[PDB]
């Protein structure tokens, strides 16, 4: 058998070096790559909102950190982010579609992850 | 379930965040606790502090290697200090917590 | 993720060179502000130090350990493309390769 197996690429590497290597350059992650300071910005309310916060900061920390157990619960942790930011802002804000744009991109390059 | 994931996010966290974590959180300051003899005495100090910096950059060879220096951490702690003391008590139920945890690695 | 192999460059292969006589020059970027070195950035595209070979190892960067050691080579061969051969620094990179090809040899395998 001349075909040879398709190479084997871990999938938390992946993560790493192309999904979130790929999110952080675009033009619309500043607002994503760090947490939401809701000191600086005046929202008292923001950590009553959102019961469990999130950022591409706080899941690059993880990544190369060895916190996470499987590339499951990485991508969890985007959802999240977006999701997070869907929730507290009011549609058609342009957090919010920064986060849509983010989310369009971050769908592409999931459905090229490996196995 | 890898052991050196096990350790990190179950015994660290479990240990981390207990009661009594905080003289251990971070290496034994000798200048500031004014303990002159500490490092003569204790050869291989150790701490929670750079054993959570351990296992999130890579620096154990395996489990064995990281459970080797939490029993470090415990009886460097016996050794410096006097039974009966407030220091060493700590120590003591961290290290009694820190082996119930040790009983459910997986392999 | 990480290999035996990739625990093999940050525990002998990394820490013998960081300790070397030798390594200081290599242990952070070429601060070439401070030089007054306006051509290097412009003659080096893809600049190396052990510093930044340190932080990857320790943040899980690497695809995997072959990818490291293309990093070592590179630190070596900047230091060769940009400097006179013969000055002090070059004989420097020559002794600390020198060293990294030692112990890249007893590398396992898998
Ligand atoms: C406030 C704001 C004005 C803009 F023009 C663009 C953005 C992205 C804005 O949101 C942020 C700006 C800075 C920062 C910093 C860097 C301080 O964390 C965060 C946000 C922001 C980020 N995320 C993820 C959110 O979900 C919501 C954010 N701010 C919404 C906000 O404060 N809105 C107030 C007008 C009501
Ligand atoms: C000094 C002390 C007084 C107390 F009331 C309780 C504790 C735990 C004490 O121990 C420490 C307090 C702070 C620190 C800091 C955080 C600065 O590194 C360390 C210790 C301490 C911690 N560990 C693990 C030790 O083995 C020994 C420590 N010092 C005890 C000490 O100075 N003993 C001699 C004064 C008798
Ligand atoms: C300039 C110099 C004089 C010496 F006597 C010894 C060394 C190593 C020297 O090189 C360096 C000294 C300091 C630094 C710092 C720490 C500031 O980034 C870098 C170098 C240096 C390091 N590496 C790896 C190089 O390839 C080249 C370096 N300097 C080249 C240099 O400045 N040459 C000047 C005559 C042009």
């Amino acid at each position: 058998n001349p075909n040879k197996p398709k190479r084997q690429t871990n999938q938390l590497q992946y993560l790493l070096r192309v999904v979130l290597k790929t999110l952080w350059k675009h033009q619309f992650a500043w607002p994503f790559q760090q947490p939401v300071d809701a000191v600086k910005l005046n929202l008292p309310d923001y950590y009553k909102i959102i019961k469990t916060p999130m950022d591409m900061g706080t899941i690059k920390k993880r990544l190369e950190n060895n916190y996470y157990w499987n590339a499951q619960e990485c991508i969890q942790d985007f959802n999240t982010m977006f999701t997070n930011c869907y929730i507290y802002n009011k549609p058609g804000d342009d957090i919010v579609l920064m986060a849509e744009a983010l989310e369009k991109l971050f769908l592409q390059k999931i459905n090229e992850l490996p196995t």
